[PDB]
């Protein structure tokens, strides 16, 4: 890509609206969509894995999406400092198997100028969960503006 | 009725030093004492377990050295507001049954107005690596003010 908005320095509001654009991406399991948010040579660590391009990036979501299926996520800003951006998420998804799960997640971004991540630290834990306590619904796409927040879930 | 500083709101050198301190704390791996820096009534989510006030977190932390052997750790900040501390780090260990692992964690931490933990959210993921790949070796507890952090080691994989 060439620029995406909000660029760094973040203020809490561009902050937010950066994690809303991100989770709207995702959302929409394309991993070409959302691998143009990140720099050519992105640098990621997913879990125990690493990516060192936007290719090996849009690899792994390749993988991941046939593997999570029906994918919903939340996510929602913990804290920012100039270009750096730390979220909370968590999503709600089921195996090949028809087993369900519910992951918690906590993900670190540095974005570059032009706005494009160039290093994501993720690290993501796995719960299952049984299909009727499932908390996140939506018809898959965007969570929709009103549907409550993390925090507004009692996930904790 | 602690206190612990720094004290929030923090700033980038208040919550660097927060951050050491606690780090500090786990490279003992005395789980009362890493205990006393969580609220009362502390609210945790490790990985995909929970803790609701400072026993449970306790409890944990003694299951967790039980299963962690030799366990060495490393904290550095990655950004902060306010109240709220975000965390990257890594900690090497093994198990007994000789398997070496390189676990990678995010945790972000909210603090109250006395500097206790109120509210901690740690996502872990776990790297299977060979022995010869271990990064930390000094003496188990508390690490060298002259031993590179998260940053100076640079990103560790294979």
């Amino acid at each position: 890509a060439q620029v995406r908005p909000p660029l760094p320095p973040f203020t809490r509001e561009s902050a937010i609206e950066k994690i809303r654009l991100a989770e709207d991406g995702w959302n929409s399991r394309d991993p070409e969509r959302v691998s143009l948010a990140y720099t050519l040579d992105t640098q990621w660590r997913n879990r125990a894995e690493f990516a060192h391009n936007r290719e090996e990036a849009k690899a792994f979501l390749t993988r991941k999406w046939a593997k999570e299926l029906d994918y919903r996520l939340i996510k929602e800003l913990w804290a920012f400092t100039d270009n750096r951006i730390a979220v909370r998420y968590a999503y709600e998804w089921h195996d090949d198997s028809g087993n369900w799960f519910r992951s918690y997640g906590n993900e670190n971004w540095e974005f570059d100028e032009q706005g494009l991540m160039a290093r994501r630290f993720a690290c993501i834990n796995d719960m299952p969960i049984k299909a009727q306590e499932r908390k996140f619904h939506w018809p898959l796409g965007r969570r929709p503006d009103d549907h409550p927040g993390l925090s507004e879930l009692g996930l904790e």
